[PDB]
């Protein structure tokens, strides 16, 4: 028998999470896990924007016939212009291609099949901490997980020396992960003077920057959370990009990323790219459509992305309203711990320094759900289970 | 530089030819290459039953948040009622777990991952001739492939004595590929008597069966088509079965298919399937909604699912209508070469016994644009388009 012998894998330290909270029976409980955006009234969503493209794309579409293995080209095209900016050179120079992928985490598994198969790449460095699956992807492609130094959790903040002193023992032609913004789990970005440093340094040790970038528009901006890696697109000759819109689209369950590869020059990437297609058409063939049809509808047509930027601009502003919310209500319910280093950390995450024991009793005893990292989702929280998140989180200090 | 040491990759033998064929701009040219049904004008058309689901979803969807890792337990279900039969005693037994993934080929695909990573699985045995990804696919997670006889050229049909004797070396916990009905390129089948001899042999040899199930009801029904797998599934512990919902709904470019593992017990089957889920975690990390919530909306309605088997009885019967035309009017405009074989031949694909000069020549003499091993799309051809194509073969004869 070949499945009998088969050792039961652990469940996900996230979407475990999210299947005990579903299986809760307790009317109060609070979902602090998985990383999706819930409005004021704790509900997740479909965007305005969103079903108005739907919309049209129901009355409109006369086919399902197979996209091309790299997807819809305006969605290619509008992608590496959100990344990149219009006008940049890498795009006027024809440096760069752009496959659409199913989510930001298919991305990363093709640019991990990509290199592993294609080049001479064998370890690729992730800071500690990071999002648990990152290890898990490049692991599955046959890729050594190195980690760099990044949070000091005593200070609450990057801990920027150790990162550059840990990051001196990757070599030419290793591959060097980087959030682009709203770090996953600590909300601690680089500032645009770090960026640079790390830009320079990067080219100076022959490094192969991957950017994974999630949750563009959740920091500052579309154009400010771009910064830090187009200081890289300005240094480098290759780079990687995995981007996702399941956040910043509220697409989640549509699976609508892009894989953006750039070389030296258009002959090169084209070159590479021919590769990356291959190895797509050997994991799931060609992408599914009605996700990035959606997204590609929007950046496309102008009235329907003033809609969508207004539509993310609140998204945010509600997250940074929480987080001031979060840390004045933990005062008033009598924590004496300071918190608000809570007020500068970026984007959906931040960890709030419970222990794995203190995050299990606010589970099991209040229904309060974190992940076991003592990261929380900031988004989760609403005016009305503020009180008593908070009421539970004095509970177990 | 790491990109510059790469190797190009040719183009897809199939997806490619669409790339050749969009570029032609001489009028008349005629499309017979990638596998999508036409309908009587030319088109790729979206099905009733689907436009109604579409606006079902429209209506009713009020969050995109995630799925989980298998995707939705509706659609699951429906596919294994669809598979092995409603009242299966595999069904009532929990022996069967399926996975919703992104088409049949990343059902393919997470079932090698899965084998590769988890079981002592090291070698997969395919048809020759079969589908090109075949190959790829399972390469792509480290197994070797081999290639067992399947086809007789002379006599155009199963070669069913090489068969047999081209599997003697296929050793127990090695995995033999069977396309479900409705071959991949050839068109045959084993009949009934054939698929029991099949099965009663698997059990004494101890292979692994893997089905490719990518054309349920092109064949001659829904439960017909499936005999051969209830024939296996009656016999075995253990198998895995790849579907695709691309073609029988018309979903090509949503990626709609369904991993389903099958184990001697239902401990042994949720211990497995644990390890399906880590290994879709770390590819895609969970599937798109909108492709199987279609399937999964017109399954479970009885009117929706009784107009969308009128919709695939009628392309069914215009490709057998196709068929007789085809072999007709090749004998009208002159040819002298026996092509009634093609009557005989199931699907949507017919071996046409061309060689690869001659399918060159009809692309670039005539504008006809076969797959180079001779396989012609029959549901491309139409009442228009017939006595032109028709011509161009008898002419490179
Ligand atoms: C959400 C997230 C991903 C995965 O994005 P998907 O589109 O859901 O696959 C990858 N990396 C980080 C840091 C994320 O936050
Ligand atoms: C079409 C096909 C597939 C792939 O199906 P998709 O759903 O498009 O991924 C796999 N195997 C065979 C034999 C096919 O004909």
């Amino acid at each position: 028998g070949t499945f009998e012998n088969i050792t039961a894998a652990p469940a996900d330290p996230i979407l475990g999470l999210a299947d005990l909270f579903r299986a809760d029976e307790r009317p109060g409980k609070i979902n602090l896990g998985i990383g999706v955006y819930f409005d004021e009234t704790g509900k997740i969503p479909v965007l305005t924007s969103v079903k108005k493209a739907e919309q049209y794309l129901l009355e409109n579409e006369t086919t399902k016939t197979y996209l091309g293995i790299d997807g819809i080209p305006e969605f290619g095209r509008c992608t590496q212009e959100l990344l990149f900016g219009k006008g940049s050179a890498l795009i006027n120079d024809k440096r760069a291609r752009t496959a659409q992928t199913p989510g930001g985490t298919g991305a990363l598994r093709v640019a991990a099949d990509f290199l592993a198969k294609n080049t001479s790449v064998k370890r690729v460095w992730v800071s500690n901490p990071s999002w648990p699956n990152h290890k898990s992807v490049f692991n599955s492609a046959g890729l050594e997980v190195r980690e760099y130094a990044y949070y000091d959790a005593e200070n609450h903040t990057l801990d920027f020396d150790a990162l550059i002193n840990s990051l001196n023992e990757a070599q030419a032609g290793d591959v060097v992960l980087f959030h682009g913004c709203c770090h996953n789990p600590t909300g601690i970005d680089p500032t645009l003077e770090q960026w640079q440093t790390l830009a320079q340094l990067s080219v100076e040790k022959g490094w192969l920057p991957l950017f994974d970038f999630a949750y563009q528009g959740f920091a500052r901006g579309l154009e400010e959370d771009a910064e830090g890696l187009r200081a890289f697109a300005a240094m480098h000759k290759e780079l990687i990009v995995a981007s996702s819109y399941s956040k910043n689209f509220g697409l989640y369950n549509e699976r609508v990323g892009a894989c953006t590869l750039v070389a030296a020059d258009s002959e090169t990437v084209d070159r590479a790219f021919s590769q990356m297609k291959a190895a797509i058409r050997a994991n799931y063939s060609n992408p599914p459509a009605h996700g990035a049809s959606v997204v590609a509808t929007i950046l496309s047509n102008d009235a329907l992305r003033a809609i969508w930027e207004q539509e993310l601009t609140d998204m945010r502003q509600r997250i940074q309203r929480m987080r001031q919310l979060f840390v004045n209500t933990l005062q008033e319910k009598g924590a004496n711990r300071d918190f608000s280093f809570i007020i500068k950390q970026n984007g959906m995450f931040s960890f709030s320094g419970l222990t794995k024991e203190q995050v299990l009793r606010l589970r099991e005893e209040f229904g309060v759900y974190a992940v076991a990292s003592g990261r929380v989702n900031v988004a989760g929280m609403t005016p009305d289970n503020m009180a008593p998140l908070c009421e539970a989180i004095v509970a177990v200090l």
